């Protein structure tokens, strides 16, 4: 549409990922690969607000972005992920979420949103783009036979509504997570998904700040595949462009001129998975297409890097209380540390296998 949130702005580079990358590049012994690895700190990524403890860091990032803007005569944009629903990740074998529905989860979530709003309100000269709750509403399309998801449905809906309504009041541009081609892109799932997302958009008042949907977050699908990955057999929507081209008209029909952002941070290497559902530290992944608003599609505002490559998806240690056995599959790089922590060997491969090359 006419308003692409990225046009005319400089993206603030995450200081946390820059620090991880600088530390990682020192440990790469080949001096040429080390230089390529170091350059990754200049590629914009999203910062994940996956616990209340990260909210003060957001305040520092907004203040630093505001000052950099004044120093350089630019307008700065900060990219964040809201990721703290109660009973988070209801269909997963393990969740690291700190809030539970049974212990005042919704009230704690609303307080988490209120604290984020209070930070954003203080720096109106900084634009914020937010991805809203990966691995949330997509479960309400396909995973309602998982008891934890059925029990979380009304809380997930109420919490997402609280986030959308309140972040809109401070002018945050929002993209709700919408899974990926191998989750919601199956033709039979498109209409239920369109119905759910349109309902959520309506309940939140149809705010123009609810821009659309984010796809492929923390996943590995191609935007535009040369030929279908074998794991996709049976689904005509074998890449993200097919999924978006099929879903976008259904949202438009309901009155929502929705646009999309697509994660390509770990999409450089295709045909590396044994099954489409394998998501944990997939071995051989490379950095994909760098963030850009030159997307080639009327429906896609930007290619983005949402999941920061190198931060682990989950541990392979079966003694961990956070263990998810998906992280033990053969196509998963092992041994792997705890989710969120730096996985140096995996980063080194992301750099080496980058396509396009770094």
């Amino acid at each position: 549409s006419a308003n692409n949130p990225w046009t005319g702005f400089q993206i603030f580079l995450s200081p946390y990922y820059a620090n991880e990358v600088a530390a990682a590049a020192k440990q790469i012994t080949d001096p040429t690969l080390s230089s390529k690895a170091a350059s990754v700190a200049n590629i914009p990524t999203f910062t994940w607000l996956d616990s209340v403890a990260k909210i003060p860091d957001l305040g520092t990032y907004l203040a630093s972005a505001s000052a950099l803007g004044k120093s350089t005569g630019t307008k700065q944009l900060v990219q964040i992920v809201i990721y703290d629903l109660p009973d988070r990740d209801c269909a997963a074998k393990a969740s690291n979420g700190e809030f539970s529905i049974a212990n005042n989860g919704q009230a704690n979530y609303e307080n988490y949103i209120d604290q984020i709003v209070a930070q954003i309100q203080q720096f109106p000269d900084v634009r914020v783009v937010a991805v809203i709750e990966p691995d949330s509403l997509a479960n309400l399309v396909t995973n309602l036979n998982v008891q934890k998801c059925a029990n979380a449905k009304t809380t997930y809906l109420a919490c997402v509504n609280y986030a959308l309504t309140n972040l809109a009041k401070v002018g945050v541009y929002m993209y709700m997570d919408a899974g990926h081609a191998g989750w919601l892109g199956w033709p039979a799932n498109l209409s239920p998904a369109a119905q759910l997302f349109t309902q959520v958009w309506q309940n939140a008042g149809k705010s123009p700040f609810i821009k659309g949907l984010a796809t492929n977050v923390a996943n590995y699908n191609a935007l535009q595949a040369a030929s279908p990955d074998p794991i996709t057999q049976g689904n005509p929507n074998y890449d993200e462009i097919h999924y978006i081209n099929a879903l976008a008209p259904l949202l438009q029909q309901a009155g929502w001129d929705a646009t999309f952002i697509v994660d390509q941070g770990r999409s450089g290497v295709q045909n590396i998975r044994q099954q489409w559902g394998d998501w944990c530290n997939i071995k051989g992944a490379g950095f994909g297409t760098r963030p850009t608003t030159n997307t080639g599609s009327q429906f896609i505002d930007s290619i983005v890097w949402v999941k920061p490559g190198g931060e682990c998806d989950g541990t392979s240690n079966s003694s961990s209380p956070r263990y998810d056995s998906t992280c033990s599959l053969p196509d998963a790089a092992q041994p792997a540390p705890e989710a969120g922590t730096w996985f140096q060997a995996y980063f080194q491969t992301l750099v080496s296998a980058a396509n396009p090359p770094l």
